[PDB]
């Protein structure tokens, strides 16, 4: 089987993308954040806090008679940001893009922190990450890709994130009309239970590149790009007028600025994010002050190759037995 779902911009900023997912008999579409940096698909539902729901669709499991309740079982997360969730858990009938699981753990938020509530167009989370990271307690469950991969055509999915624009989430298949030249694969460390590889090295602009080793995860759920302060520093220094901002929260530069493209090395291959990609519009409405799509990752311990990098790719997240991530150019 495969399955093909676009994935679109919430906002002009591509702060996040938002894919629908179909969830139980008869169907209820959902908009999830489809985030291969964690492993818990959860939604707004009939059982979340009145007063922290404001707009987004939520999932009524008494609705679909394939909801089964997962008794005893209860989920609790965290992100990147600060923001959290938790709830119970049911099992239900997902479908993304024409590919069906059933039994799938659909986990039902009855809290959800505030930046959730505030954002209208994210109905859930759909994790993309390895089940090890999955938070059910007492009995761990598996994400959508590792229930649906035995099925698939073969153990792949790829994120094909579009600029300003809609993309695509393909699952059991490789779309050979979606990149240009070859897809460079490289190892994925599943120790820390996210897509997690070792980049080749960096150039800024038309600089010549600079060959280091930064491990870093594949992360479609995370905004920018997060790298550490030697190549954040090395980037920003090419823009006059850029500076770290304590007070902003990062790297913001002048909005007149034409910014440089940055080089990532996906082994001996390399993935060009063009400048404008960089600009993340200014800071608050009317300011002249733009915040930078690369920041630090000093502050967080880990680096984060999120939308910013992985949406000037075709990325190919291998679940075979061995994993690996391919990235082409497109
Ligand atoms: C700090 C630190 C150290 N480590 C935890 C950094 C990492 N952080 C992650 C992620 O938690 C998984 N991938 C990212 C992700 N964030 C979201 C998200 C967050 C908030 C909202 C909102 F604003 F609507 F509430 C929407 C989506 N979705 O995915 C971050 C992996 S490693």
């Amino acid at each position: 089987s495969t399955g093909s779902a676009t994935t679109t911009p919430i906002d002009s900023l591509d702060d996040a993308y938002i894919t629908p997912v179909q969830i139980g008999t008869p169907a209820q579409t959902l908009n999830l954040d489809f985030d291969t940096g964690s492993s818990d698909l959860w939604v707004f539902s009939s059982e979340t806090t009145a007063s922290e729901v404001d707009g987004q669709t939520i999932y009524t499991p008494s609705k679909s008679t394939t909801a089964k309740l997962l008794s005893g079982a209860t989920w609790s997360i965290s992100y990147g940001d600060g923001s959290s969730s938790s709830g119970d858990v049911y099992t239900d009938t997902v479908s993304v893009g024409g590919l069906t699981v059933t039994g799938q753990a659909v986990e039902s938020a009855k809290k959800v922190s505030s930046s959730f509530t505030e954002d209208s167009t994210i109905d859930g989370l759909l994790g993309l990450a390895f089940s090890t990271l999955n938070t059910v307690s007492p009995t761990q469950q598996k994400t959508f890709f590792d229930n649906a991969k035995a099925s698939l055509d073969s153990p792949v999915f790829t994120a094909d994130l579009g600029y300003h624009a809609p993309g695509t989430y393909n699952f059991g298949f490789i779309d050979t009309t979606a990149y240009t030249g070859s897809i460079t694969y490289t190892a994925v460390s599943t120790k820390q239970g996210f897509w997690e590889w070792t980049s080749t090295g960096y150039a800024v602009g038309s600089g010549t590149f600079k060959s280091t080793s930064i491990d870093g995860i594949a992360d479609t759920g995370t905004t920018l790009l997060y790298l550490p302060a030697t190549v954040v520093s090395a980037y920003w220094a090419q823009v006059s007028g850029a500076k770290s901002s304590s007070s902003v929260g990062g790297y913001v530069f002048p909005c007149s600025a034409t910014l440089p493209s940055f080089t990532f090395g996906v082994g001996s291959a390399r993935i060009v994010i063009p400048g404008d990609y960089i600009d993340f519009g200014p800071i608050s409405t009317g300011s002249s002050s733009c915040f930078g799509g690369i920041q630090s990752s000093a502050g967080i311990g880990i680096n984060i190759f999120g939308d910013v990098a992985l949406k000037a790719a075709f990325v190919v997240f291998n679940g075979a037995t061995t994993p690996t991530l391919g990235f082409a150019s497109k």
